């Protein structure tokens, strides 16, 4: 046995195993679980806490993944396989995992949660990019990761109902964080500094645990990276909810609420998965089937309604975006895009795109955008119509909405700080066009450079070595400039007045002002006012 | 005659004509001013076509400026330089049909290429008299034959009661359309090659050269066309039919008159300075850049709307200098839009912004303002007066030439026209406007003509070698339909405007710079996307 990783939790005792990290060992309690399985009677409900066991539980592997759909775009292509399962499918999914440094912390210290991405649909916190192992070693952080329901088992909902709230896998991220609350202390982490932070899908949700009271408390500080709880794909209305959970249950032969339910439940989990997709109103991208719904519960209001009537007096905020934000999702659905070609795509294929891109758009607003993008000097030309799509993609879903969000925070009395992240991974398997795609700064705020074997160059290496310490002293003190260091330059918080954020690239930090400041005003301002009349 | 200056003496098909030699920095050269060449459009011919001038006996005295056709004077700076220059300077008068010619002297013994000059004044003001068009420096120094005109403004000259036979509309051009014929008959008398004719001229000026362009009766009598500041199409140099009639039975009723025969018949019989009285008092908002009575789409001089004849005609055999200057609503700013003066630095608040924008397109719905206000907006300091100050500007002048320009130069490239382009960016170092306006609406006038040659004028010496450059850039294109001169590789070419390259260059103290696309981000906003916002 080994004292260091044995430790007594208030649902029993677990050992965890102690791991190899570059510059040392680093003690890991992996799939712990923090609720009842939601089997059988239980999927499509809230979940309830982890009855106590007996014993000595094995926390040495990470548990199963949540029940999710799979990708199979590009079969054997690392590009996507980073993203899947990495381990067992199940509906029996809820656990957490605990990085901390070994020997544990003499002191307690500032606690790192990480909620995956996925577009609420997929995701796993035993993904390789997000293992916490550097941050722990390097930062000395005790970092914390939960896997939260997905897809219907997440999503589903018939508003109103008492079997099928909606957003329960948000309450499956919110127990994960009561149990942090109750428990991280015994392992050497500061409940009374607790930081979320997470990307894209998981971006939105540590925004939509800011947005809802009964978070509020289980947490002090904030990291939304390239997603929010605004914009046009994190929330549905009850209503639209409602039609595609309705939808959905005619599509598997189902059938009053409570009975149509009952039916879903008797339906095996691949079953509802294989019919996911079809619940979507138009042909789209960047549009998830089950995601957050505006219960008036989880949810008071539209997160539209509540970033805009807000007070954030006492909560310290990190946000940015990565460089392409909306390459990624262009494969995805729109025709001429490709990862194994240039993609250079006509100026009708451009128009065609724009539609599938701004699904919501009327035709009115469609034109719009596409005057706004096309380059007048060059309306023509394949590259600058392949790179507006993306800009458009990207700008819709997530830069604009995080200007917005940003925006809303500073002028409501939040500390908020922004940045831009320019640095493409040396060992990007996506083709160039890409750029910087979603999703690829994550490795480097994790810290995987630091493993020789993994072949990032030196540059690289010390560059996830700044990120991590900005990411951590952001975790410490609501602040990610190094406190002691005289002379950086530093990172100014972001303000409605100056808008001032940083360029997260090789280079040493450069202050920026505007975060797309003239096109951000077009999607923030000007279309709304459109579609509102016509 | 007898003791005269035998070179001075000229035979035109109307009658003999006696002119004067006048003094230029570099030599004489002969001038014959006041040439009637229509019949007084006064009593029962106002608002009517004119007709040509009757033949007289003697020999007509050419030697003075005749008068100016009756118009509105502008008295809100009284005193200014400023605004004293565009006004009046030979007495106002009906009888007004008068045209003035500028040869070298002695009078050029081979055919040489004509220059017609039509100027601006929003249709309802202005005079070929004025001493920035005055065309001695052109015939002296290049050698060319130099005609302008006096053509009807105001209610006079376009005042439409459409389908009437009393008041057709459009006369005005019709004026100058007379004077184009007679230069085709008359200028070889004074040397000018009728084969070879330039028409230039600036804002209204250039909107009805932009109208000889799309009216046919008009493209024989002339070859090459130049367009500064202005264009047929855009939202103030014409309107509709319907709109004409609300005007002129409006201004009727506000003179005491009330079937258009009656009411025509009533309107001849008003004083010509009741009519001017009351011509502003028919615009239907309240606005910048907007005239009462401008050309009318009558279905006759114009078949079609400036914009369908653009879009749709065949510009073939067509050469076309088009520009801009560098600050085109600058100086209508102070003309209405509250916040707006000569006086100050007119620094704004945003409020103002928003109401500067209501009345600088004042034909626009309120989501089509905002639409303006968003795009003009520097959203990193939507507050700083200094950019809303200027950011008013721009939109007027955007919105009325720039914009409008763009549009032009790109229909006629893409339909066979041969087209150059060029943005003015010089201030004359005797403006007295202020600063803040920067190269203002009609200021690139005074160094096509020249004037800076004048040593009596002030200009500095980099101004005179700069006018020279732009004479010989006008000259040339009026000569060849290329700005370019043969004899020069040095000095960096002007290349066409095209749809493909949008190439066009600066014009100021520093050599030529080529430039790609005219404000093209902004101008597709105002070209393609607010109208496309109208059909809903
Ligand atoms: C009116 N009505 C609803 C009847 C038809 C209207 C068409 C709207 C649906 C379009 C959804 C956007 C394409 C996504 N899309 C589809 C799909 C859904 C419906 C139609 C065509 C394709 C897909 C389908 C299956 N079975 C399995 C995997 C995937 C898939 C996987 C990942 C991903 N990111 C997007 C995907
Ligand atoms: C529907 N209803 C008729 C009841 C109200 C609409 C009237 C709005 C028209 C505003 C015209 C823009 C200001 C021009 N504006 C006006 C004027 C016209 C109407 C109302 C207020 C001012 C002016 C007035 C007089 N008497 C004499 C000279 C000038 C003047 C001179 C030069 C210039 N460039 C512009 C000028
Ligand atoms: C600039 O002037 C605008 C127009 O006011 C006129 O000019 C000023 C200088 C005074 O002489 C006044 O009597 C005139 O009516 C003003 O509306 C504007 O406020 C002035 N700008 C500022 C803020 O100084
Ligand atoms: C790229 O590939 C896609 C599908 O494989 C195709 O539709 C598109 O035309 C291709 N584009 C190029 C660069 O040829
Ligand atoms: C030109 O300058 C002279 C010398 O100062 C002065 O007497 C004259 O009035 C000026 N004329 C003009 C055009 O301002
Ligand atoms: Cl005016
Ligand atoms: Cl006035």
């Amino acid at each position: 046995e080994d004292p260091q990783l044995l430790v007594r939790v208030r649902g029993g005792q677990l050992r965890g195993i102690r791991l190899k990290a570059p510059g040392g060992p680093v003690s890991a309690f992996l799939g712990i679980p923090f609720a009842e399985p939601p089997v059988g009677s239980r999927r499509f409900m809230p979940p309830e806490p982890k009855r106590p066991w007996s014993g000595v539980l094995d926390a040495t592997t990470f548990q199963n993944v949540c029940y999710q759909y799979v990708d199979t775009l590009y079969p054997g292509f690392e590009g996507t396989e980073m993203w899947n399962p990495n381990r067992e499918l199940s509906e029996d999914c809820l656990y957490l995992n605990v990085w901390t440094p070994y020997p544990r912390p003499a002191s307690p210290t500032p606690v790192l949660i990480w909620i995956y991405g996925g577009g609420f649909y997929s995701g796993a916190a035993s993904l390789d990019v997000y293992d916490g192992r550097f941050l722990a070693q390097v930062e000395g952080a005790v970092l914390v990761s939960m896997n939260y329901r997905v897809g219907t088992f997440g999503f589903l909902a018939l508003p109103g109902s008492r079997e099928a709230p909606g957003n329960v896998g948000l309450l499956d991220q919110r127990l994960a964080l009561q149990w942090v609350q109750e428990n991280i202390a015994a392992f050497g982490g500061d409940p009374m500094s607790v930081t979320l932070f997470g990307e894209s899908a998981g971006a939105a949700s540590v925004g939509m645990h800011i947005l809802s009271l009964p978070s509020r408390s289980l947490f002090h500080r904030a990291v939304l990276q390239s997603g929010t709880p605004n914009g046009p794909w994190a929330t549905v209305s009850a209503g639209e909810a409602r039609r595609r959970a309705t939808l959905l249950a005619r599509l598997v032969g189902c059938p009053n609420d409570t009975e149509l339910i009952a039916c879903l439940r008797t339906r095996p989990a691949q079953d509802l998965v294989d019919h996911e997709w079809h619940v979507l109103p138009q042909e789209s991208i960047f549009r998830f089937s089950f995601v957050p719904v505006v219960d008036g519960d989880f949810l008071s209001d539209t997160p539209e309604a509540l970033i805009n009537t807000g007070d954030f007096q006492d909560l310290q905020v990190l946000v940015g975006v990565v460089k392409d934000e909306g390459s990624y999702f262009l494969v995805y659905g729109v025709p001429g895009f490709s990862k194994d070609n240039e993609s250079l795509i006509s100026r009708a294929q451009f128009l065609a795109g724009v539609r599938i891109g701004v699904p919501q758009a009327s035709d009115l607003a469609a034109e719009a955008v596409v005057l706004h993008y096309t380059d007048w000097l060059h309306p023509e030309d394949p590259t600058h119509l392949r790179d507006a799509m993306s800009a458009v993609v990207g700008d819709h879903n997530v830069v604009c909405p995080v200007a917005q969000l940003a925006g809303r925070l500073a002028a409501q009395g939040a500390r908020v700080y922004a940045y831009i992240f320019e640095h493409r991974a040396s060992t990007l398997t996506w083709p160039l066009w890409m750029g910087v795609p979603h999703g690829y700064e994550i490795e480097f705020i994790f810290g995987l450079p630091l493993d020789p074997s993994l072949n990032y160059t030196t540059e690289e290496r010390i560059f996830a070595q700044r990120l991590m310490k900005y990411w951590t002293n952001f975790a410490r003190t609501g602040d990610p400039n190094d406190p002691r260091d005289s002379k950086s330059p530093q990172w100014p918080p972001y303000t409605t007045a100056a808008q001032q954020y940083v360029s997260l690239n090789l280079k040493p930090l450069e202050v920026r002002r505007g975060l797309r400041a003239q096109t951000c005003a077009f999607w923030n301002r000007f279309l709304p006012k459109l579609l509102s009349a016509t």
